């Protein structure tokens, strides 16, 4: 055999020299140099040095200026959220794991890094159709006066993680199952064996088919609507109204959003699909390694595009680190936000 | 002429078209596209976003634990203030200048972003010698009962915040200048224009000398001395003692220390002398931008290869990350202490 199936894994290692041994039992150095592990370690501790202000810094910042309650602002709420799970739900396992070799914690820490991965990319990935949606309904705008309220934008988010939910916890209760992936550090779906007694071919086609092909058509259509009204050239003051040259602001970073998830996850949902494929076959530790340690990067990506892409946001960053306020940059040129400055209600 | 000289900068522009404006008055978009100063501008902010917690922690932690008090130790609290200083003192000129497009904050966040820069560059360079010299006194152990204790590395901190004062200083009061480099979004010392109002030529032959070549000459020679006796080379606990074997690892860390900075700075101090001997010849602005930016990075390589080269300086971290104890893993094995805890001490 080409790997070492047992009953909690499947190693991508033989067993000729019979030197294999249980991921949830002990050190996996005999798949790769020891260095290599301390290289994984080192990596997820920078990224939750990292992940970690980042993004409760921006969970900071939309709360304490109560004028951030765009759509917009609402879904980067929620991702900040999930990403913050992801570096204390799962990040703080991976790193263990790393540290030790194998998952010491056994198929527990393997659900533990494996579920808050999937529930953190699966929310980001629901929250871009949300955002594919609220982009289209304000540039080809299907009303004639509708406006998203604070309500549906709690719509929004309350659905990417009853999508989420929906298929990252099936393999907590005995749908498919989450299994050491790679060099046995991260824990993904099960996409290698067959395993009947749990119906994993079954969930890794739900999967690849409705948390995956239908989202990304579904936001791949809507971009195609967008293309004739709202285009990705903008100009200076105004385009139609300043109104309308700001709504072309918060397009720009929904497309290039997109483009940062599909970097960040076209690798590994491709070797994901590949194994599914070929299970068996002959592949190594490193294979899936990467494109899975590569992906945790997705609990740290969007903020910062959001505090790069969006010059309101960022002044309100400013104005909250520079304690009193003072928000140089070159503010909005537009609306502002905060709690006792100049959140000062403007409508008509 | 190739590039677009003004009375305070360099532009590496043509002006044939009449498109080129001071980086001290306008966005250099028409230099390079706006999505790349975006780029830069993220990358700061990433920089600050680790810089900041890493060299603090470092700092926090050796403070905090009374054993840590080895030259070494002392140089990285150097290193992690000097980087504190690049962090705060420039690096946030450099983001807010790279998401304007040009040096809104005309020459002083030139000199900001330009002085930072050096400060924390040079304040690195000097510390490898301290670190060149100290390693020399252990190793060829040229005196009888000499200990370099912790007056003499109170003593070789300031040595180098004088050296690096030395060349970092000048700029600021008329010999030479600093001035934007590559995409106008970080300065620099003046390597492009003879400017004799203020001595440009000469005050670089002189850093190129006093404050570059000099320094390696010295740390690659005393890496000379250090070549028979302790060398890469070092089997488990003990070779000779496991206080022998225990100081052939800071002899390693101090050779990883060099390695990195010089991948850090030659490119950039080669792309400068390549400038210095080529003025108003054919360079584009990315030519400075990409060695510039990534030398940039010298504010948070070094507390990663300390976190991960000193066995005694990484456990005594872990505690104070966990709080109370808990070091759990397999203790620095020698020395350890804290603040209090296991700050007992047991010198002679
Ligand atoms: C590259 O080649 C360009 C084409 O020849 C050349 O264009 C000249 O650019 C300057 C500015 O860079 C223009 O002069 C400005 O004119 C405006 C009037 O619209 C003035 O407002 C401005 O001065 C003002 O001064 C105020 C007080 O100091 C200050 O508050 C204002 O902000 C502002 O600075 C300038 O006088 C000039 O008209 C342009 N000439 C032509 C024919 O277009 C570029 O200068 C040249 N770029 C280089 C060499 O860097
Ligand atoms: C790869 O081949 C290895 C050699 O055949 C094989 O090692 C075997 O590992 C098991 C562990 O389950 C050992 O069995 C021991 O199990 C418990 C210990 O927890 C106790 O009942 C006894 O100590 C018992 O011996 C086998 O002894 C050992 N066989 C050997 C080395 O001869 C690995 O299990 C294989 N890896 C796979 C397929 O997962
Ligand atoms: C073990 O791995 C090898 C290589 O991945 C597999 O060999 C391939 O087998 C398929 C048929 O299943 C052929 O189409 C390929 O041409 C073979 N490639 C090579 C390099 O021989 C082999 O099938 C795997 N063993 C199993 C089934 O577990
Ligand atoms: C403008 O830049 C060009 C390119 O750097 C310079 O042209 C070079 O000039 C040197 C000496 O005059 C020659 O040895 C090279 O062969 C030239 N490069 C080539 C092949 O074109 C030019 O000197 C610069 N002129 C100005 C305005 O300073
Ligand atoms: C390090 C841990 C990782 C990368 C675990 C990820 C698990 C998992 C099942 C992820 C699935 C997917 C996404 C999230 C994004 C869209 C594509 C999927 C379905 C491959
Ligand atoms: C982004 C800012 C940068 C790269 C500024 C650097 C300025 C400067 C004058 C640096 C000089 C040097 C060092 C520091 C290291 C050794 C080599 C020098 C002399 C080129
Ligand atoms: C960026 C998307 C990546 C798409 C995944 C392509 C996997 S490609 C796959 O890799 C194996 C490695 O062992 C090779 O042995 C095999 O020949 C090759 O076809
Ligand atoms: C965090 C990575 C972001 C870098 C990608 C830039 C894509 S695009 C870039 O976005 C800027 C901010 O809205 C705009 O001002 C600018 O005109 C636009 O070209
Ligand atoms: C170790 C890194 C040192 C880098 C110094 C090499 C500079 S190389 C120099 O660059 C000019 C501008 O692009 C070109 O026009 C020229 O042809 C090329 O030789
Ligand atoms: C929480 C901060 C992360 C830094 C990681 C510290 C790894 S520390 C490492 O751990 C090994 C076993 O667990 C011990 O045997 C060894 O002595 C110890 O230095
Ligand atoms: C189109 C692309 C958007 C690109 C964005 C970049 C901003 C992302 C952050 C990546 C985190 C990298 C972590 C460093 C770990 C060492
Ligand atoms: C868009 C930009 C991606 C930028 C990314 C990351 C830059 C940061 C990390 C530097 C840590 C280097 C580690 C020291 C190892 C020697
Ligand atoms: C409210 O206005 C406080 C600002 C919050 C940002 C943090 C500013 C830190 C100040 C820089 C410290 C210099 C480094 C010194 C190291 C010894
Ligand atoms: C105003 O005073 C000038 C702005 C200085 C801000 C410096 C940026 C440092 C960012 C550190 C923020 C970390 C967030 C902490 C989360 C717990
Ligand atoms: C001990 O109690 C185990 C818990 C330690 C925390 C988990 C490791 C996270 C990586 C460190 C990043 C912390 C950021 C704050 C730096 C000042
Ligand atoms: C002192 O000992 C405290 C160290 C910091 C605690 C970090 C320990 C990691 C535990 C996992 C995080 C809990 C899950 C929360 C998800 C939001
Ligand atoms: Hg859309
Ligand atoms: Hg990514
Ligand atoms: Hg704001
Ligand atoms: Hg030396
Ligand atoms: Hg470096
Ligand atoms: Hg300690
Ligand atoms: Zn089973
Ligand atoms: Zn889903
Ligand atoms: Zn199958
Ligand atoms: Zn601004
Ligand atoms: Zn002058
Ligand atoms: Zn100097
Ligand atoms: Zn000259």
């Amino acid at each position: 055999m080409n790997g070492t199936e047992g009953p909690n894994f499947y190693v991508p290692f033989s067993n000729k020299t019979g030197v294999v041994r249980s991921p949830f039992e002990a050190p996996q150095y005999y798949l790769a140099e020891p260095w290599q592990f301390s290289m994984l370690a080192a990596y997820m501790f920078l990224l939750i040095m990292l992940g970690f202000p980042i993004n409760f810094l921006t969970l900071y910042v939309t709360v304490q200026h109560k004028k951030l309650r765009t759509p917009l602002n609402y879904i980067l709420l929620n991702l900040a959220v999930a990403d913050l799970f992801m570096v204390f739900g799962g990040f703080t396992t991976t790193l263990y794991t790393s540290l030790h070799g194998y998952f010491v914690f056994g198929p527990t820490g393997c659900n533990l890094e494996g579920f808050f991965a999937t529930l953190g990319g699966e929310i980001a990935l629901w929250s871009l159709v949300v955002l594919a949606i609220e982009r289209y309904v304000v540039v080809c705008k299907p009303m004639s006066n509708f406006r998203f309220g604070e309500n549906h934008a709690i719509m929004g988010v309350a659905f990417t993680w009853v999508m989420a939910l929906a298929c990252a916890a099936p393999p907590l209760v005995g749908w498919s199952r989450y299994i050491p992936e790679g060099m046995q550090c991260s824990c993904g779906i099960d996409y290698y064996t067959p395993h009947e007694e749990t119906n994993n071919e079954s969930f890794v086609i739900y999967m690849f088919v409705v948390h995956f092909i239908i989202p990304l058509i579904v936001i791949f259509f809507c971009y195609g609507q967008l293309v004739f009204t709202v285009k990705e050239a903008a100009a200076q003051q105004q385009e139609s109204a300043t109104t309308q040259k700001a709504e072309k602001e918060v397009t720009r970073m929904v497309i290039i959003m997109v483009i940062a998830f599909l970097i960040c996850w076209l690798p590994y949902a491709g070797v994901a699909f590949y194994i599914f494929t070929h299970q068996g076959s002959d592949f190594g530790p490193i294979f899936m390694t990467i494109p899975a340690f590569f992906a945790k990067t997705s609990a740290v990506y969007n903020p910062v595009i959001y505090i790069m892409m969006n010059k309101q946001f960022r002044n309100c960053m400013v104005t909250t680190l520079c304690c009193g306020k003072n928000p140089l940059g070159d503010d909005e040129a537009s609306t502002t936000v905060s709690k006792t400055e100049t959140s000062q209600v403007a409508p008509a």
